[PDB]
C-alpha cells in the first residue's frame, strides 16, 4: 500500500512553491517582525527535536505545519513500534537555506527517525505525504524535507 520515496523524489511532482503544492513564499519571519506572531510551540512530547541552535526555535512553526507533523508523529510510531518522529531543522533565522525558503517562515521541516537510520526515509517519506504535508521530498540521504501551504 505504502510505497516509499525514492531519493530526490518530490510529492506532488512539481516544484515546492506552487499552487497544488505549498504555494508561494509569503516572506520571512525574523523574530522582530510582526508576522512572528503567526508562530506556535509544538511541544509533542512524541516528537524528537534535535534543537542544535539550542533555542527552541525548531519548534516555532504555522498551526498547519504543527497539525501535519504531529499526525505524522503518531503514524511513524505506528510504522514502527520503538521509532518516533525527529526533526532535524524547522523555522530557521540564520538563512541556511535558499531564497525564499519556507523554513524561514515555519512552513517547512526536516525530518527523519528518532534511529536515524536512513533505510526509513523513503517509507518515512510517504507517511508524511499521508500525514497531509502539501509537499514532501526526499532532499537528501540524511534528511526529508516537508513544507505546508500558508493560512
Ligand atoms: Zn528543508
Amino acid at each position: 500500500k505504502l510505497v516509499p520515496l525514492a531519493y530526490k523524489q518530490f510529492s506532488p511532482n512539481v516544484p515546492e512553491k506552487t499552487l497544488g503544492a505549498s504555494g508561494r513564499y509569503e516572506g520571512k519571519i525574523a523574530r522582530s517582525s510582526e508576522r512572528f506572531k503567526e508562530l506556535t510551540p509544538n511541544y509533542n512530547p512524541d516528537i524528537i527535536f534535535k534543537d542544535e541552535e539550542n533555542t527552541g526555535a525548531d519548534r516555532l512553526m504555522t498551526q498547519r505545519c504543527k497539525d501535519r507533523l504531529n499526525s505524522l508523529a503518531i503514524s511513524v510510531m505506528n510504522q514502527w513500534p520503538g521509532v518516533k518522529l525527529r526533526v532535524t531543522e524547522g523555522w530557521d533565522e540564520d538563512g541556511h537555506h535558499s531564497e525564499e525558503s519556507l523554513h524561514y517562515e515555519g512552513r517547512a521541516v526536516d525530518i527523519t527517525t528518532s534511529d536515524r537510520d536512513r533505510n526509513k526515509y523513503g517509507l518515512l517519506a510517504r507517511l508524511a505525504v499521508e500525514a497531509g504535508f502539501d509537499w514532501v521530498y526526499y532532499e537528501s540521504k540524511a534528511h526529508v524535507h516537508c513544507s505546508v501551504k500558508s493560512e
